[PDB]
């Protein structure tokens, strides 16, 4: 019992994390085989941040241009190319604690953990979703750039975010592992408007199932709804429409608690309508949308 | 920019995990140098835990008795002692992995991260507190016994934390890495009375002014108050009367802002007496104290 805003264990994303200098940049890249992948933005001076011409700035940096220690170990760079916004350093050792491992490019919604580091040393790791307008609300300070997210599944390593920036608003935005941007951003000091947001509905249902699982009940009602009535208040209130998609997947959780998904829609309806009149549910006094099905489910049967 | 719930990077602890097995009862072990800590409850049945006689039951155990798997690898064990709540199994490797570490016993108020495990295998990495009634709200299952909280200072992990048992509350406990149990309770299967808590005052002050430095800051006023006022505030809403000690360690913090410490007071207590009026502070909308002084300057400065 109990639940937290757990993150994966970060042990496999530490042993891959390096400093990457060029210049007068240094940030963080991600060290996986004989390819160190970091963002294109290390090239740049403050000054060419403004209207960076990537290509260009990339064409006046050679191979031993590019520093790249690993820790106290320094590698060294054999070839290097850019593809979309990150750079991907070829190195002639292959990293000895490369994990299993894969590119993914995540759904907004889906939730994620982040291994702030800096100067290629981890300082800490968090859990967090990926906003609907594709930003996270993360924590990262000047140096945090490289830094990756990832999810993992027994022994591999599903790589989906790299940070790359911090908008105006103090949000944060990051590319996948092919560098392409989640988002409408670019990699400039440009203000730039990040979408509406919304709330996401499936995963404050996957947590209202995690809360019942746990003994927090007062939420539930003598109600029932309809996808359609409830979909009129996930618009009044800003939460992404909930499809038969969603239903689907919060079957586990239905089953194992025996609450039909709409009758939990109509407790969240009342929950919306009402607000938690001075209550908590799971520690929280707002309606927690960073915990998807499979987390609330992985989180409450102990998976390795 | 950002302020998240921030666990230690985990790695250093996942290479110190292992399984231990005593007859048909499995937990986890931590394996630093050539012993293995583990609960001594590894050794009861469910049959035992209702009135155990732990040297008794002990007596009955041989080294060959406790299997200790690290993974995949089986540890050959060729020593056994029980201390307070722990059992020490003296192996004959030392762990390759072992980091450099200290036994610390924190005091309640202090935080530090737990890497949940089951059958020796890291599940997940989060942050808690120590309660002041020497509890923690964790999220653990059946299995989970073994799993550790600690800090990290540079390369060193400070263990602080075994985690032992579940009250009937759904609030969890356990011990040092001595086995001295962190409050009153004691390892048997009876309801077990966890002290009056409170709100750790000095925690929310510091998380007041992470807010502040991230620009959450509708919750200054024009006022401050006295130690004395503020603490009678306190009294009235079970909050840990503030001391000048509390003030010291905030000293930081009130530099960096320039809100001085009483004013802040006078901030915390116009949310006590008013509440947040349906707004949020660092996107949650209660008062947070599961972050000290100390982590959030290191949080709020990057310290890897
Ligand atoms: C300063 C900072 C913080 N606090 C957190 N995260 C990141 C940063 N760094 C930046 O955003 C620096 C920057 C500027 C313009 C474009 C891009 C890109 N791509 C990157
Ligand atoms: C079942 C469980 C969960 N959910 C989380 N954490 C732990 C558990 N295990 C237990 O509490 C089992 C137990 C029983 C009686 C005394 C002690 C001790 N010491 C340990």
């Amino acid at each position: 019992s109990g639940f937290r805003k757990m993150a994966f264990p970060s042990g496999k994303v530490e042993g891959c994390m390096v400093q990457v200098t060029c210049g007068t940049t240094t940030l963080n890249g991600l060290w996986l085989d004989d390819v160190v992948y970091c963002p294109r933005h290390v090239i740049c001076t403050s000054e060419d941040m403004l209207n960076p011409n990537y290509e260009d700035l990339l064409i006046r940096k050679s191979n031993h241009n590019f520093l790249v220690q690993a820790g106290n170990v320094q590698l060294r760079v054999i070839g290097h190319s850019m593809q979309n916004c990150v750079l991907k350093l070829k190195v002639d050792t292959a990293n000895p604690k490369t994990p299993k491992y894969k590119f993914v490019r995540i759904q907004p919604g889906q939730t994620f953990s982040v291994l702030a580091c800096y100067n290629g040393s981890p300082s800490g790791v968090y859990q967090c979703a990926m906003r609907p307008n594709f930003t996270i609300k993360g924590s990262f300070l000047n140096g945090s750039c490289g830094s990756v997210g990832f999810n993992i599944d027994y022994d591999c390593v599903s790589f989906c975010y790299m940070h790359h920036m911090e908008l105006p608003t103090g949000v944060h935005a990051g590319t996948d592992l092919e560098g392409n941007f989640y988002g409408p951003f670019v990699d400039r000091q440009t203000a730039q408007a990040a979408g509406t947001d919304t709330t996401i509905t499936v995963n404050v249902l996957a947590w209202l199932y995690a809360a019942v699982i746990n003994g927090d009940r007062w939420f539930l009602n003598r109600f029932t709804t309809t996808l359609n009535d409830f979909n009129l208040v996930a618009m009044k209130y800003n939460y992404e429409p909930l499809t038969q998609d969603h239903v689907d997947i919060l079957g586990p959780l239905s089953a194992q608690t025996g609450i039909a998904v709409l009758d939990m829609c109509a407790s969240l309806k009342e929950l919306l309508q009402n607000g938690m009149n001075g209550r908590t549910i799971l520690g929280s006094a707002l309606l927690e949308d960073e915990f998807t099905p499979f987390d609330v489910v992985r989180q409450c049967s102990g998976v390795t």
